[PDB]
């Protein structure tokens, strides 16, 4: 037929992990394709996941694309696959380590990952009505970065979706469930509020704030830039604690450190500003992704 199916596909290279499943490069009728390969013990994490990406009104430039869930029996086994569009950078991870970005460079890696948010964040009221969705695990692992050199969310097999008539969640979510680096102050010390959909919003944008920071440390100007670091690289081991964190989050109430010579560029000033108002103890004091996808909007415009 005309669908993409896993039968169709042929895989050609190992290109990474996902929080579950095996991520590989592969081939559907010439063109590239991601496909991540579950085992049968994991179909509660790949049904999941091909759950949310199955959404009603999902797609967005700024969300991966997903392409299909399907089974695929070898003779022996069968393996679980979700395909999705293949994006050749890899995760924005790689390629801040890879690279060193302009300011135009920097705001559309933002904006774009702030519209892909904002977009998964909203609900869509109609017919063909989108629920909210929180991602729970967003860091720059999971998003990727297109050819055109703007960002997609990926990794959704954590996300939640919102009833709003109800104010109740499509699951039962469990405490801490995330990469412990990028945890919100209020899930380090479990204070957060699970009953409330919104809180899952306002930890996602305190992560997004700690990716903001990735991203501003590798914007070069007149050839000045900090190398690449995670959040957090300073304070904490790597592959770090829920008590190290906590102690660090919580306790001394750090947050990465702002350099000075961000203070003397304009979308430097505009982007600490954002960090600094993603990183309140408080999620309910923190900005929405509506409003710093307004706010790059208009420094994009600029600029
Ligand atoms: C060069 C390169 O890695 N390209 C690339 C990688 C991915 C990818 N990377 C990650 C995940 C996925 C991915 C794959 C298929 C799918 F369905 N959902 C997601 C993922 O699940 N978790 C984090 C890391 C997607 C597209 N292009």
């Amino acid at each position: 037929g005309h669908m993409t199916i896993a039968r169709d596909i042929v895989l050609q290279e190992s290109i990474g992990k996902g929080r579950f499943g095996e991520v590989w490069r592969g081939k559907w009728r010439g063109e590239e394709v991601a496909v991540k390969i579950f085992s049968s013990r994991e179909e509660r994490s790949w049904f999941r996941e091909a759950e949310i990406y199955q959404t009603v009104m999902l797609r967005h430039e700024n969300i991966l694309g997903f392409i299909a869930a399907d089974n695929k029996d070898n003779g022996t086994w069968t393996q679980l696959w979700l395909v999705s569009d293949y994006h050749e950078h890899g995760s924005l991870f790689d390629y801040l380590n890879r690279y060193t970005v302009t300011v135009e460079g920097m705001i559309k890696l933002a904006l774009s990952t702030a519209s892909g948010l904002a977009h998964l964040h909203m609900e869509i009221v109609g017919t063909q009505g989108k629920p909210a969705i929180a991602h729970r695990d967003l860091k720059s692992k999971n998003i990727l970065v297109k050819k055109n050199g703007t960002c997609c969310i990926a990794d959704l097999g954590l996300a939640v979706r919102h009833d709003s008539a109800t104010d109740t969640i499509d699951i039962a979510p469990n405490h801490r469930v995330g990469t412990k680096r990028y945890m919100a102050p209020e899930v380090l010390d479990d204070s957060i509020n699970m009953k409330h959909f919104e809180s899952f919003k306002r930890a996602d944008i305190y992560a997004m704030g700690l990716v903001f920071w990735e991203i501003a440390r590798r914007c070069s100007i007149g050839g000045i830039h900090e190398d690449y670091q995670l959040p957090y690289y300073d304070l904490v081991p790597s592959d770090p604690s829920v008590e190290e964190m906590r102690k660090v989050v919580c306790e001394q109430k750090l947050r990465p450190n702002i350099p000075n010579r961000w203070q003397s560029c304009e979308a430097l000033r505009v982007m600490a500003k954002i960090m600094r108002e993603c990183w309140y103890a408080n999620g309910a004091a923190r900005l929405t992704a509506l409003r710093i996808k307004k706010t790059l909007s208009q420094l994009s415009q600029q600029e």
